[PDB]
């Protein structure tokens, strides 16, 4: 089932998420990624309409893999005795945003605007399909280097979107909002907007703004790089201490700093090729 249909290549990476290998679908040589997760290392489980116990990530990816998007597509999945295996699409050539930022340092605002806009479109798509990622960060974003298109990855910390409080969190701490640090309580959209503020700061400054819990709680933003006043304003708004003071996704995309975004292909020509 798995062995015959996919030819396995080298390990791309491993960590809390499991182990991800490059691969190729044997039938048509389609590039793929193959994610293995041990059953013991999965805490968040869900059920398919069919009535089958699977990892939540499988439920979430099926809900968002409908149509095209800036979300990594689940092509197939398999259950094994002690693990689940997910077959994901693989752009070629590709680089993850963390490595891209590390190599360039801070991104030019024009580039950060295009990237951030695409992340916003992808996150909006997730929320429309009832899915909350809960771990938005540069490490969970891939760049299709030829087309200039960003793709969200790793829904292993995610959940079904709801309007009530979340009391569990498995995402990355330094991207987590002050309300989680202080009260172990947050709401979906406003916590997501906090992580987007951290991401945007990361793009235009070349690193995250807060390291320790006390910096997150204080919420004072210091700019280490030259950043436009409009971009600083949007960042500070996303990082409002009070969740209800943070912008909606609509307010983010109507912010003056977000106007006249480049198309992804233009973005590649000017900034990537
Ligand atoms: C972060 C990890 N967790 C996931 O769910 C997932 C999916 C991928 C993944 C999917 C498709 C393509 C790539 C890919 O090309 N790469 C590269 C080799 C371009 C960086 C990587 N690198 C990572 C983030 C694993 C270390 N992951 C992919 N990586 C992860």
């Amino acid at each position: 089932p798995l062995e015959s249909q996919y030819q396995v290549g080298p390990l791309l990476g491993s960590g809390g998420f499991g182990s991800v290998y490059s691969g190729i679908r044997v039938s048509d040589n389609l590039p793929v990624a193959i994610k293995h997760v041990e059953k013991d290392r999965i805490s968040d489980w869900g059920e398919l309409p069919n009535g089958t116990r699977v990892p939540m990530e499988v439920v979430l990816l099926k809900k968002v893999s409908s149509g095209f998007s800036g979300v990594i597509r689940l092509l197939d999945w398999f259950e094994r005795p002690d693990s689940f295996v997910l077959i994901l699409e693989r752009p070629e050539p590709v680089q993850d945003l963390f490595d891209f930022i590390t190599e360039r340092g801070a991104l030019q605002e024009e580039l950060a605007r295009s990237f951030f806009w695409q992340v916003l479109e992808a996150v909006r798509h997730c929320h429309n399909c009832g899915v909350l990622h809960r771990d938005i960060k540069d490490e969970n974003i891939l760049i299709d280097l030829n087309r200039g298109e960003l793709k969200l990855i790793d829904f292993g910390s995610g959940a079904l979107l709801k309007d009530t409080v979340y009391t569990d969190f498995d995402g990355t701490r330094v991207y987590s909002p002050p309300e989680w640090i202080r009260y172990h309580r947050y709401h979906g959209r406003s916590a997501a907007v906090w992580s987007l503020g951290i991401l945007l700061y990361d793009m235009v400054c070349g690193d995250i703004p807060f390291e320790h819990d006390e910096e997150i709680i204080r919420g004072q933003v210091f700019f280490r790089q030259r950043v436009s006043s409009e971009c600083q304003h949007l960042i500070r708004w996303c990082l409002a201490l009070r969740p209800s003071d943070r912008p909606t996704f609509e307010e983010i995309q109507n912010h003056p700093w977000m106007q006249d975004v480049l198309l992804p292909q233009e973005t590649a020509e000017i900034h990537l090729h």
